[PDB]
C-alpha cells in the first residue's frame, strides 16, 4: 500500500504545544472529487506563488498527495473509501487538506468527511465568515458580519447513533425505552425510526476552552454560546452551562450584574471579553437583524452546521467560505462546498474556499507572512470584479475569468 | 374550578371534517404573559370590527378567557399553571387563540407552548411567512418569500426525552447502549447528557398527507420536504423517504426523469405540484439566494423552528409572523414571539402577528370575508408607514402608532 513520500521535505513535528514548522514540509494534500479536480490545482499553485513572493525562495512545501473518497476506489481497489494510510499520514504529517468528498449511498457508508473528523478526533471545526469586500450579496449590508464558529465536531446527533424504523435493534430500544425508562412519550412507538445525542463536559468544556482561547488572543469582542436549550435541556441547556462554568473557573468570569452574562478579562490586552448566550432559533434572526453584536460563537454540531451555512450565504460566498478540523495532535484544512457533479472538469467553479482554508492552514503553521498575502490577492481579485461564474453573474459588468485564470489574478494581486 | 362561559354564544361543533361554524361562535382566547396583556386587546377589537364590517352585524363572537401561564397561578392559585379546564375546553370549543406565554426556570416544567401543543395532539403547526409591502427588511429583495411551512409538532427531539448528565437514569441508558446496543461511539460516557430523537411512518406521513393537500386546494407549486437526512438517515433520512412514498402512493406521483423529485397532478386544476427534497444546511442558504423557488414546505420539529424565524427575519416582520396549532379534533392559532418583559403595559409592541393568527383563524372557520378585510387592514396601516416602534425605528419618518393606535390602524384601513 503506497503513497510516494516526497524526498524533498522533512515532516512537521508537535514539539509539545509548539507546532515546528521546517522550511521545507511534507503537507498532505487530498485533492477532492468532482471539481476537487478543477480547485486543488488553483489552490496549490497560489499557495507556492504566496510561499515564493513571501519568503523570497527560502521556504516552499513538498506537497503529497493521499487518498480518500472517489479517488481512493481507483488507486486502492473500488471497496477502498477510507484507507488507513491516510489517517496515520493526517497524524503524522500534522498538517492536512482536502478538496471536496463524496459519500456513496447504497453500501452504508457514513460521511467521509464526517469518518475523518471523528476518527482523528479533530473537535474543533472552526468556521470564519466575513465580508470580502465587492463580493454580491442578497443582504443590505453583508460587511456587519465578522463571526469566527467554533463547531463541536466530536458529538451532538451527528455522531450515528441510531436504530432504523422497524429493526429489531430500534425494536429492543423502544422496549427499553417505555418498559424500562418510563418513557410514556414516543408518540408512535410501531416503525419509529430513533437517533441519539449526547452532550459531555468534557465534550463542551474542551470546545469552549479553545473558543474562548481564540478570543484573547485575536482580541476579540464577546463569546456567545448558542443552544436550543430550553427545550432541549440535558444536551444544549448543558452546553451553555458548563461553558458559563468555564468562563467563571478557568478564565475568572465576573457577572454583569443580576447574570447570566459573564466577563471574562482579556490578560494581554485589559478589554474585556463578555461571554453570552443565545438560543439557536433566535440567533438565526438576531443575525440578519443586528450582525454586528456577535463576534465569536461556541455552538453543538448540528446548530453550527446549519450557523455556518446560513451566515455564508449572507456575506454572499457560500462558494468561498473556508474551514479548519482541529484537533490535539493534528489538524486538517477543507474545502467547505460540493463539487457540482455537473462542473467537474469543466474549470469553471470558484476556487474561493479552499484557497483560503490554505490561507487558514498557513497561518496555523506560523507563516503568517504567506498567509496574509493570500488574503490581500483575494480581495484585491474580487475589488477588481474580475471573477469567477457564480460572482460574475450578479456583478455590473465583471470580466468573466475561468477557475484557474482566478488563481491566476490572485497572484496578480499580492 | 371555573371560566364563565358565555351565555351569549353557541358552540362549534365538527360534525365529520366539516367544521360547522355558529354565526356567534365561543372562541376561546388565552391572553399571555407580558404584552400578552397589551397584544390581545389589540386583536379583539380588529377581529370584532372585521366582523361588524364584513357580515353587517349578522355575525359575532362571543369570546371566552381561558387560563394558562402566569395568569393561571394567580387565578387558579400559584402551582398551576396548565390547569385542564383550560385542556378541554380548547378541545370542546374547537377553536380556541393564544398570546405568549412563558415557561419558569426553577420548578422542573417544560415548555408550556409544546405542552399545549402535545396533550392536544395538534401536530401540524401551520407557519406562513410572505412579505407584506412597506415592511423594513434587512435583504435587498423580501418580496420574493411567500412560503407555507409545514412542521411536525409531535415527534422530533423536541418531544422531551433526555436524561440529565449523571443521572442514574442516563447513567443507566448509557450502560444499556454500550453494553447491550454495541455503541462504541459515546465519545466521552462520564457526564454526559443524552436526549432521544424519534421519527414514526405514522407522525411523518401524517404531516405531508396535510401539506401536499393545502397546496391543492391553494394551488401552490410545489412541496420542499426539507431534512438533514444524509448525516440523521433514519430519521430525518426516513421523513424524506416516506413523505415521497406518501406522494407516490395517495397523491400518485409521476418521477421527473432519473429521480428522486415527483410529480402529483392537481385534480382541481390540471397543473402539477412538483415534490422535491433539499438537505436542511442547503436550505438554509437557498432561501436568501434563490427564495422564489421554495412554496410549500414539510419539516420535522425542529429544523421546522429554525426555518420558520429564519424566513421571518428576512421578510422583516419576526415581530408580525403568525402561526396555527392543528390537530384532528380542534386547533390553537397563537403569537410567535416574545411578550418582552420590559415592555409589558407600556402598549408599544407590534400585535401583528397576533393579529393575523386570528386571520389565519377567522379563515379556518370559513369566515373568509373578515379574513380577508384584516389582512387589506395590516397592508393598508403598513403601507401608509403610520406603523408601530419595531417598524417606525428603521423607516423614513413614519408616525409613531402605539400598540392600540395601530390596532386602530387596521380598522381605518378596512
Ligand atoms: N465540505 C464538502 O466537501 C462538502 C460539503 C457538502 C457537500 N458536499 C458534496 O458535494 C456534492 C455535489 O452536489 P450539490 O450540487 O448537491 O452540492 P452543494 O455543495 O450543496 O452545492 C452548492 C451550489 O452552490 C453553488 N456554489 C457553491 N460551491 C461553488 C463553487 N465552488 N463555485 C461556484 N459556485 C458555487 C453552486 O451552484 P450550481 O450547482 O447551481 O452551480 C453549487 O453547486 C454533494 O452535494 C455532496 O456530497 C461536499
Ligand atoms: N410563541 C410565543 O409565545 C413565544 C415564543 C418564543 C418565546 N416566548 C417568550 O417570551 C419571553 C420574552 O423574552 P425575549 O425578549 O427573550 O423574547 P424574544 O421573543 O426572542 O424577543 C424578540 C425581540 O424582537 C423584537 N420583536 C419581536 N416581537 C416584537 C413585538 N411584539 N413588537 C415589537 N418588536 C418585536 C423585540 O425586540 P426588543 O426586545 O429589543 O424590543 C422582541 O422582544 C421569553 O423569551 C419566552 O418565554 C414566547
Ligand atoms: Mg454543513
Ligand atoms: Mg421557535
Amino acid at each position: 500500500s503506497k503513497v510516494v513520500v516526497p524526498a524533498q521535505g522533512k515532516k512537521i513535528t508537535l514539539q509539545n504545544g509548539k507546532l515546528n514548522v521546517p522550511e521545507n514540509p511534507i503537507i498532505p494534500y487530498i485533492e477532492g472529487d468532482g471539481i476537487g479536480v478543477d480547485v486543488t490545482p488553483a489552490m496549490l499553485k497560489v499557495v507556492d506563488a504566496a510561499v515564493e513572493k513571501a519568503y523570497k525562495g527560502e521556504r516552499k512545501i513538498s506537497w503529497m498527495e493521499i487518498y480518500t473518497g472517489e479517488k481512493s476506489t481507483q488507486v486502492y481497489g473500488q471497496d477502498v473509501w477510507l484507507p488507513a494510510e491516510t489517517l496515520d499520514l493526517i497524524r503524522e504529517y500534522r498538517v492536512a487538506i482536502k478538496g471536496p468528498l463524496t459519500t456513496p449511498v447504497g453500501g452504508g457508508i457514513r460521511s467521509l468527511n464526517v469518518a475523518l473528523r471523528q476518527e482523528l478526533d479533530l473537535y474543533i471545526c472552526l468556521r470564519p465568515v466575513r465580508y470580502y469586500q465587492g463580493t454580491p450579496s442578497p443582504v443590505k449590508h453583508p460587511e456587519l458580519t465578522d463571526m469566527v464558529i467554533f463547531r463541536e465536531n466530536s458529538e451532538d446527533i451527528f455522531a450515528g447513533i441510531e436504530w432504523k424504523a422497524d429493526s429489531a435493534d430500534a425494536e429492543k430500544v423502544i422496549k427499553f425505552l417505555r418498559e424500562e425508562m418510563g418513557v410514556k412519550k414516543i408518540r408512535f412507538p410501531e416503525h419509529c425510526g430513533i437517533g441519539i445525542k449526547p452532550c459531555s463536559e468534557e465534550g463542551t468544556k474542551r470546545l469552549v476552552r479553545a473558543a474562548i482561547e481564540y478570543a484573547i488572543a485575536n482580541d476579540r469582542d464577546s463569546v456567545t454560546l448558542v443552544h436550543k436549550g430550553n427545550i432541549m435541556k440535558f444536551t444544549e441547556g448543558a452546553f451553555k452551562d458548563w461553558g458559563y462554568q468555564l468562563a467563571r473557573e478557568e478564565f475568572g468570569g465576573e457577572l454583569i450584574d443580576g447574570g447570566p452574562w459573564l466577563k471574562v478579562k482579556n490578560p494581554n490586552t485589559g478589554k474585556e471579553i463578555v461571554i453570552k448566550d443565545v438560543i439557536a432559533d433566535a440567533f438565526l434572526q438576531q443575525i440578519l437583524l443586528r450582525p454586528a453584536e456577535y463576534d465569536v460563537i461556541a455552538c453543538m454540531n448540528l446548530n453550527g452546521d446549519y450557523i455556518s451555512d446560513a451566515l455564508a450565504a449572507q456575506v454572499g460566498g457560500i462558494g468561498i467560505a473556508p474551514g479548519a478540523n482541529i484537533g490535539d495532535e493534528c489538524a486538517l484544512f477543507e474545502a467547505t462546498h460540493g463539487t457540482a457533479p455537473k462542473y467537474a472538469g469543466q474549470d469553471k467553479v470558484n476556487p474561493g474556499s479552499i484557497i483560503l482554508s490554505a490561507e487558514m492552514m498557513l497561518r496555523h503553521m506560523g507563516w503568517t507572512e504567506a498567509a496574509d498575502l493570500i488574503v490581500k490577492g483575494m480581495e484585491g481579485a474580487i475589488n477588481a470584479k474580475t471573477v469567477t461564474y457564480d460572482f460574475e453573474r450578479l456583478m455590473d459588468g465583471a470580466k468573466l475569468l475561468k477557475c484557474s485564470e482566478f488563481g491566476d489574478a490572485i497572484i496578480e494581486n499580492m
